[PDB]
């Protein structure tokens, strides 16, 4: 009615998505974090372990925040690589891809 201002950052005004701008917590605090609102499934390795902080634009969805939180990885220096249904995040520090022993095929001696 009177008093035209509201001049202040108070108002989050959640636009039917969630905002996304989270402080520095463990990685994996943030890994369950995404996959809480993204309903994906994460395998974190024992290497894993850092700060993480998605901080974004306007309201992400679910697939939104998922994209962002392949980025914040990157920046935490870990990467996010899914294996099938269930998504493996890693240090790409270390381990970008790392061919496993059990790339030889099956082997099949002819006798």
């Amino acid at each position: 009615m009177a008093h035209h201002h509201h001049h202040h950052v108070d108002d989050d005004d959640k636009m039917g998505s969630k905002l996304w701008n989270l402080r520095n917590a463990d990685i994996r605090a943030v890994i369950a974090e995404v996959s809480r609102i993204t309903g994906k499934n994460f395998v974190i390795d024992p290497r894993v372990q850092g700060k993480v902080s998605i901080v974004s634009s306007t309201p992400l969805s679910s697939r939104e925040l998922y994209q962002v939180f392949l980025s914040v990885l990157q920046v935490s220096g870990y990467a996010a690589i899914p294996n099938g249904e269930i998504i493996k995040i890693i240090p790409n520090i270390d381990a970008k891809t790392q061919s496993p022993d059990l790339l030889s095929g099956m082997k099949s001696p002819p006798r």
